[PDB]
């Protein structure tokens, strides 16, 4: 309900107030940052998702880099679907008919309106993976998004590793660690999960192909627990953007912690 | 979503949606303004993309597809009721809401099909900050250029261009209260009054809140008009999956509507 969102807000959030809140929390010009958001968590915003994207770009600038996950699990093999599952009798029709990934076109699923706004901005570029893409904007946009591997999509050949190499930051706006994509790189590095056979529809040599490949069975339901232990160290900056509880942290910090956590089990 | 899946027999796909459109009477070269509810169709392999691609496959670049891309999010808040907001906020809103930019501004209440449509390559969008439309195909640029600020859905609008082209209206799983073309009947009959409105635009480089006048567009009579119109028998009914659909000529409904409003 928009009703509850308006009832819960004292004054409008605007590009200007958001920009203020972001700077207060520690975002600054030139920073490399991957962002995860819930728009409704902030309270009512004048301009909605556009105001958030504009505020982020204002603070970070073209001399910095904004990254967001642009996952499209709508295109994944339906045998592994539980959110919701679909009947087994549909599975093969989906493989034969789900449209192939095209980075300018394919909508995201479960990423949020901010992401949908962001990925269609001018000068925003998207990585090539049919399930596990990211979108970036700014100084290191091209470098972060190019040459993502089909297999091991969130691993050492992915945008996550490039953010790591850039000593980047993670901003969570009113969401928890189950939305912290970067912790998948901890899974890869720790060998935390099983490999499984997955599939996705791609344009390959100029035609739709249902492509089979192997990826880790990524599982964000362990992340919340990792997050609680991580924040005992006291290296996460916490604060508000409007009504939302937000967290700013160094990506290497949580990735390294997650890797050591999985290894010790 | 579990509800959508359970009420679907086999998946809807590009191939099945194209087939349903063609039985419904859509064909190559047509000019059509489309209004839709994605969930109404049942479960779709590829969601909004599948619908958009199906419409394009049938109509082709020789025809033209139009959709409303309204962004009422940017309007003057004094007139809001869905929901309304405290008066204290109104002026703050006017001074801070971001300018309309056709390649960026999201729609409000148009549906995922429109949000997907408006981002497709070769889809062009008109420049009105509240009542823009998006178009694709032969007459896309014709239909979307030179929309007046004032009288946004009037004689200088895409609705009239569709009218001049003798185009069609396709309603997918939605009723006549989503039938944007009937606002032209409102304009023609003088069925609403004028009001003071505003919008944020890019003017000579900068953001500017621009105050203009427009019709108090009210769709509350549209359902009633639609019921009466369909006794004429000039509306094709059909199914796209689970959704009950309607295909009709735009000049038909617009003229009926104009006549309907003038007799009160
Ligand atoms: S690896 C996986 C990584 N995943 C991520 O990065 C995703 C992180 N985000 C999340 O997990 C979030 O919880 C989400 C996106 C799944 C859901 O959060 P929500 O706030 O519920 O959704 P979202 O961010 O899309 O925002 C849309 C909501 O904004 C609200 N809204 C709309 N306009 C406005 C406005 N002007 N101001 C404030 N809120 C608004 C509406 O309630 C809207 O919901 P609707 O589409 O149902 O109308
Ligand atoms: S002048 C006025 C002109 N106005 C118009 O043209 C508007 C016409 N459309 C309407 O009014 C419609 O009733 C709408 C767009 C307001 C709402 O209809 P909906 O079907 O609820 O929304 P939409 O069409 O955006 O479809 C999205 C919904 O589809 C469902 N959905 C998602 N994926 C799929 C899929 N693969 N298959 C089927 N349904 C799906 C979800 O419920 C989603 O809803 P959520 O946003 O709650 O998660
Ligand atoms: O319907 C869907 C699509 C993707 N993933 C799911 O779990 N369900
Ligand atoms: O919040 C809003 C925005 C536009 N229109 C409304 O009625 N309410
Ligand atoms: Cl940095
Ligand atoms: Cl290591
Ligand atoms: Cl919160």
């Amino acid at each position: 309900a928009m009703n509850d969102i308006v009832a819960s807000t004292q004054l409008p959030n605007t590009i200007k107030t958001i920009t203020n809140d972001l700077r207060k929390l520690g975002l600054k010009k030139g920073m490399t940052v991957i962002v995860h958001s819930s728009l409704s968590s902030i309270g009512w915003i004048s301009g909605g998702a556009v105001a958030v994207v504009e505020a982020l770009m204002e603070v970070i600038t073209e001399e910095g880099t904004i990254i967001m996950p642009t996952q499209s699990s709508d295109l994944s093999d339906p045998k592994h679907w539980s959110r919701p599952p679909v009947p087994e009798e549909w599975w093969q029709i989906i493989r034969d008919n789900v449209p192939a990934f095209e980075p300018h076109i394919t909508p995201t699923r479960a990423m949020g309106k901010v992401v949908e706004c962001f990925r269609t901005y001018p000068n925003v570029v998207r990585s090539n993976h049919p399930l596990g893409s990211f979108a970036a904007w700014g100084r290191h946009a091209e470098e972060i998004t190019v040459n993502q591997s089909l297999s091991m999509s969130l691993g050492e050949e992915s945008p996550l590793r490039k953010i790591y190499d850039l000593d980047g930051y993670i901003l969570l706006i009113g969401v928890g660690y189950d939305s912290n994509t970067s912790v998948h790189l901890s899974e890869v590095r720790s060998g935390a999960c099983e490999l499984i056979k997955v599939g996705a529809p791609i344009i390959e040599n100029g035609e739709r192909v249902w492509k089979e490949f192997v990826d880790m069975d990524y599982d964000s339901d362990k992340f919340v627990e990792i997050g609680v232990e991580f924040e005992q160290k006291g290296t996460v900056t916490m604060g508000k953007i409007g009504n939302a509880k937000c967290r700013l942290m160094k990506q290497r910090d949580i990735v390294d912690f997650g890797t050591e956590w999985f290894r010790k089990k």
